[PDB]
């Protein structure tokens, strides 16, 4: 159910006990001494990884390490399409900003920040949550001259609880992390967006780096004298696979969660977040559909703005099924209610005033937060042409010497990244038109940016006359009415330009909007301070987790699958015969690998099938995951590696507000499968040899 | 493999039948000389299965099988297709024109009859054996002169079964005051719509009820004010039991077309001929219709039942083509026919191996004719409408070429020109469907085998497909309805032997028909190979584990209730429920809008005695038994012949099971007897229907 703080390892030990763990508490978590949590990183920031040999071998997931494949892939080598793998140490290639995070230690500060705190005098000061004043703390608690007496380390102090626990975070950073393989982009985005969220799926999800450190295993960057890292714990890797309802558990770095949301916040991510999102990215991918249908070229340069367009688009459409099927509002009333009645027992009014307060922000900033996400979704992401150029102080004043020519060159640079190869004005002008007319019709004239007025005023309500004449006349219009300016550049022509007039009054209402929301978020903040201390105060920090802050946490629960709808149930395991089943030579998502279609037809999968003689390829989990623990470490009863998560299903992506038991399930590549395409289409036997596998 | 048996075959399939869980006595379920279930089994309407409920003459079938009848008595005050029909007294009962219901009453084996009387071969190659005239002939010879004065009500018929080894004769009663009784929403009657169509799970209350009224001595009668309802010689009981996962299940009914005894040859042709062309050609059609019913609203109203026409046997095609090529259909059918092959040379008789080798020759011979056939057929026949624009006849020609008949024929081609540019037809869809679809044609077509009318899209137009289309428009008096009042006000024979739209029409429909003479002969020698190759089969084999082709005549399936494995990770249970409807919800989809009194009984768990030991509403279930098209309404019954549900459609995973039936993925998708009733008892509130049904607890 829960994204728990390795400190709740203690308390929870017990439970996880009795699902099935067999290994020691301190073998997994020791807060001072060696465990399997220091073989767990924060690989790049935002992914999870783990340390699975004794010469720093890391793996994590193929999305994970795809802008580090993307970077050494070019025509005559190409990496992302057809793999990589280092036949030797000195082949696998260093990354340019890339790093690695192992937490070292996890301290509970919360009485020393508490304490500092009451020295703030003004109490609706934010500092209690604030990372330059935590930084500030965490800097005196460990000393002036911590990191250079402490070479690789460096101390964090996060807020948990809405403020009411708080953890120092010992870090060690390692910043040489170097490329070792990577499956084709066919296996490792099998089912690419088609099977993005979904579950059953059989995508090989994986990417391997090592960890490069100095000739003492300290944190170095990249040199040609640095050596792997031995590092002080590793995973085995289990070849025993698993079997329905199997004890699993996962550490990672969870980023968010909404756990305590008021049931007000609950409507207003429905009625406001999701529905606009959903309303507007359907209008801006319907047209780019038509367009891309009817033209082959535009399918080329759409495809991929298209495919993230559609992303948030699928979150948002799954979040309000949680919210409409599941009862994730009603859940969130019932909680609040339940606190408010306690509080009025104990003779305490805050808790009430608490909710009272988020009730009635929320329901202050609403005109506000629908105006914010009807033009971000509407024209800052819908039209493409809002990003057009806009001339900076220093370029107009430059125009109006001879530096005349580098402002022209300046400009004409943001010119060429704005009209690219993948850039159609048509296609442009044709969204612009849908998402305008949508955006005109919600939005009224007095709350409009200021150049959308014209429609009404100068166009007699004409989107369509409006958006053709922002082409016409401007000079990011075409490449001859670019040229055309570029060649007798006046600041006249360019404060009068009908683009940039667009684009700065969009930007400009985009601005005011955040401006003015931003001061809510202080009042909802505090009173969730309060709120979430009640509900501690009252049902107690065992079975309630707090909120996910991409801090390290444990989750743990069973293989199993689930019933998605009435009579159909999506069993735990995928196996390769389900990539053969969805293989599609003409649909580059389901393209299938001609090694790996190979190895399936000859039933080549040594030690790597199961019982059965089935060749596994994902399984699923009641594990509690969300974005941050992409390619978390998935372990066995006895700790030892059995997959990687790299997904969550759609009907799970309401979780982040509620889990759901019976739907939500994390999406994992067994182990066994990528073992299987390191060894049998990678051909990388050192890989294997280096690894320590339990039969 | 798992039958569609004749009732003939019920014995030497009985004991089966028992070991799988039937409970009942054999000549309980069939009897050749006396009262059985089969009597309560009738063919509704030509084309679907009913069955008698009670011993008033009530009948249950589909929903889509009783659709018409509850479209043409719908208005806009009183929409029964919408909102659902009960009439709360047998005077309410609405009478139906057109109607039938056919009671098998005695069938019998005739196989050495046909057979001495078509030894009187005038040719050996004569196909008589299978002429429906030269059978009817037959029929009335064996029954006797003037049979149907003699027996009013009863009326014979004659069907080759195995390809001309074994024939039957029929005796049949048709009912022909055939009256509504009741009928769901359209919403419960037709739940899934289009998406669910070929679908498991399936969440559809496909039923409606009529009743069967006669004379005051039960006889057939035509509609009359007089007509009393039938006191049928037998009735199904109706089970509140249930099914349970493995529970025996049984069905009878009328199963229209099969093709089990296909040579490997005859899968191949139908895989890369028929499906491939009928796939590509109706891809690129509803490619172009989809992007103009997008576009315009109006262009969706108008051709949204087009494009529904043209998608069912696009999906039928896409399955098929999935079972020939996942489940071996064509290395079984090479198997089964290399055994045969391989039995008759150790029995000193070449006359199967010939039959084959007939076959797969007669088939390789007619491939590029077939396939020209398909590709004018698929591309310009059905995917083009102006193909079937207005032809003027012999006597419209001749007739405008000195009476005030010029005005007549003028008349006559108005009206067909009506019809043609209708409502639903628009020009200009019409010409960019017309320029993808010829541009397919013309390049899978060559020159020479051309209709002569598109040979000027080279010689005339420089390959301008497009401008060949346009010209067509606008030159021809039926490209708007002011070019075609302009040519009837000064009609001259001259301009419609030169128009362009004509002579498309003429020449593609001229080059459809020379390519059907050319391959109507090929069909002879395969039919002919087919009785030696069958006889074979039969006489190897045995017929008792293999059914004769379905033939719209009566047979028997039997099965289990359980469900599948689609895909991998994957299961589909035997049972679906109203919680299920529920989920699939969607007051802005018409297809999924649930009905306000169902939603309610779901909400209240107002079930009564119609839910499972759970709780739960039962909506329907699958079973593991062979049917196909004919066998909607087909009743479903229990180990003691108790109707325990209606057939109304089969998996599309099962489309290839006409050819080889699918044991790990066929399924017939069955509506829950206990879910009719609680539509007909808290959605209908037709009590008197219950009254009249004997209901078993
Ligand atoms: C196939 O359709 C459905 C839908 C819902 C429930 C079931 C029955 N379950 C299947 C497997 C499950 C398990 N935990 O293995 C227990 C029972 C089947
Ligand atoms: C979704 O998971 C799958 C997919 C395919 C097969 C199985 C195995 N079980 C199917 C159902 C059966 C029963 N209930 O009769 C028992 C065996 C599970
Ligand atoms: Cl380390
Ligand atoms: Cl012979
Ligand atoms: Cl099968």
């Amino acid at each position: 159910e829960g994204m728990w703080l390795m400190q709740q390892l203690g308390r929870k030990y017990a439970q996880m006990k009795e699902r099935g763990l067999k290994m020691k508490e301190y073998d997994l978590y020791n807060p001072n001494g060696t465990s399997l949590k220091d073989a767990v990183v924060l690989f790049d920031g935002g992914c999870t990884g783990e340390v699975v040999s004794d010469r720093g071998l890391v793996l994590t997931n193929h999305h994970c390490g795809y802008d580090m494949i993307q970077a050494h892939s070019t025509l005559e080598h190409n990496y992302l399409e057809n793999g990589f793998w280092a036949m030797r140490e000195a082949d696998e290639l260093p990354n340019k900003d890339i790093s690695v995070v192992f937490i070292d230690k996890i301290e509970d500060v919360t009485d020393y920040v508490k304490k500092e705190l009451k020295a703030i005098k003004d109490p609706n000061s934010m500092d209690y949550l604030s990372p330059k004043y935590l930084q500030k703390l965490a800097d005196k608690k460990a000393g002036k001259n911590f990191s250079a007496k402490n070479p690789g380390l460096s101390v964090e102090i996060k807020a948990f609880y809405g403020g009411n626990l708080y953890l120092m975070f010992t870090k060690k950073t390692y910043t040489d992390v170097r490329l070792v393989g990577a499956p084709p982009s066919s296996i490792g985005k099998f089912g690419a967006d088609t099977d993005n969220w979904i579950w059953p799926r059989h995508t090989g999800d994986f990417s391997i780096f090592r960890i490069y450190a100095d000739k003492n295993g300290n944190p170095a960057p990249y040199s040609e004298d640095n050596v792997p890292l031995k590092p002080k714990r590793f995973f085995n890797i289990s070849l025993g696979g698993v079997q329905e309802n199997d004890y699993a558990m996962i550490m990672g770095f969870p980023g968010t969660t909404h756990r305590y949301f008021t049931a007000s916040e609950v409507d207003e991510w429905k009625s406001i977040d999701n529905d606009i999102r959903i309303r507007m990215r359907d209008i801006r991918q319907g047209v780019m559909l038509r367009e891309m249908l009817a033209d082959p070229q535009i399918k080329i340069m759409y495809s991929a703005k298209y495919a993230a367009s559609q992303n948030a688009y699928k979150r948002a459409i799954g979040a309000n099924w949680a919210i409409k099927t599941r009862g994730l509002r009603q859940n969130k009333q019932a909680m609040q209610d339940r606190l408010i009645a306690w509080g009025a027992k104990q003779g305490t009014p805050r808790y009430e005033e608490a909710v009272h307060e988020i009730d009635a922000t929320v329901a202050k900033r609403a005109d506000l937060r629908r105006r914010y996400w009807m033009i971000e979704e509407g024209i800052i992401r819908g039209i493409e042409f809002a990003r057009s150029p806009i001339p900076t102080e220093d370029e107009t004043k430059a125009l109006q010497a001879s530096a005349r020519k580098e402002a022209i060159d300046k400009i004409r640079t943001r010119y060429s990244k704005f009209a690219n190869k993948d850039y159609s004005a048509e296609v442009d002008k044709k969204v612009a038109v849908a998402m305008l007319t949508e955006y005109l019709k919600e939005i009224p004239y007095e709350n409009l940016p200021l150049h959308l007025r014209l429609v009404k005023d100068r166009f007699a309500g004409d989107v369509q006359a409006y958006v053709d004449d922002i082409f016409a006349r401007s000079v990011f219009g075409s490449e001859a009415q670019f040229d055309a300016f570029a060649a007798v550049p006046s600041v006249e022509k360019l404060a009068e330009d009908p683009m940039v007039l667009f684009a700065s009054s969009v930007f400009d209402e985009y601005r005011k909007l955040y401006n003015e929301l931003r001061p809510y978020d202080d009042p909802i903040l505090r009173a969730q301070r309060t709120y979430i201390a009640g509900l501690l105060e009252m049902d107690g920090d065992q079975d309630q987790f707090p909120d996910a802050n991409l801090t390290l946490r444990f989750t743990y629960g069973q293989v199993k699958g689930y019933s998605p709808r009435d009579n159909v149930y999506y069993g735990h395991q995928t196996t390769l015969d389900g990539v053969m089943e969805k293989e599609d030579p003409d649909n580059w998502e389901f393209v299938v690998d001609p090694k790996l279609k190979a190895v399936y037809e000859r039933k080549d999968f040594g030690r790597y099938a199961d019982r059965s003689g089935r060749m596994p390829v994902a399984f699923c989990a009641t594990t509690h995951t969300t974005g941050g623990n992409s390619g978390s470490p998935v372990m066995n009863a006895n700790g030892e590696l059995i997959g990687l998560n790299f997904d969550r299903n759609w009907e799970g992506v309401g979780g982040d507000i509620q889990y759901l038991a019976d739907y939500q399930r994390s999406i994992i590549v067994d182990i066994r499968y990528v073992l299987l395409v390191i060894d049998k289409v990678g051909g990388c036997q050192r890989l294997l040899d280096e690894m320590n596998i339990v039969p």
